[PDB]
């Protein structure tokens, strides 16, 4: 129906709101595009799906987000991915480790003030009647 495309369009309002608030704290930066191939060759050898959040912004735009849920698996695979790659005790790695955990708590923090769980309940009874 019409109603729901006008409830997936609200979605993907929400979620690009979210995501632009990622994507300019500086702590983030290094979760903005993907890890270059030329620079770290090694990196699509260990890390089978690499996430960044210029690739979730190109989601949101192909409709490949249907809930709130779906978008939160990408950000939970950049931490994941995160964690996997720089598991070590140095400074470097403790230090992306850090950031990775706090670009996953802030996103769950965000939706768990802005999100209406009736707006999401709807969507998802959308998404299962397709
Ligand atoms: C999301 O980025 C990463 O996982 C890279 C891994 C990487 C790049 C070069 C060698 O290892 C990283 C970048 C910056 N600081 C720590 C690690």
């Amino acid at each position: 129906s019409m109603q729901e495309e006008d409830t997936f369009r609200e979605l993907r309002i929400f979620l690009r709101n979210v995501t632009h608030r990622l994507a300019i704290d500086k702590r983030f930066r290094v979760f903005t595009k993907p890890v270059d191939p030329d620079e770290v060759p090694d990196y699509r050898t260990v890390i089978k799906e690499p996430m960044d959040l210029s690739s979730v912004i190109s989601k949101i735009d192909l409709h490949k987000y249907l809930t709130v849920k779906d978008y939160l698996r990408d950000i939970d695979l950049i931490c994941s991915n995160a964690l996997e790659y720089n598991p070590d005790r140095d400074p470097g790695d403790r230090l992306i480790r850090h950031r990775a955990c706090a670009l996953r708590d802030t996103a769950y923090a965000i939706i768990k003030e802005e999100l209406d769980e009736d707006f999401e309940q709807l969507c998802e009874e959308i998404q299962e009647s397709r």
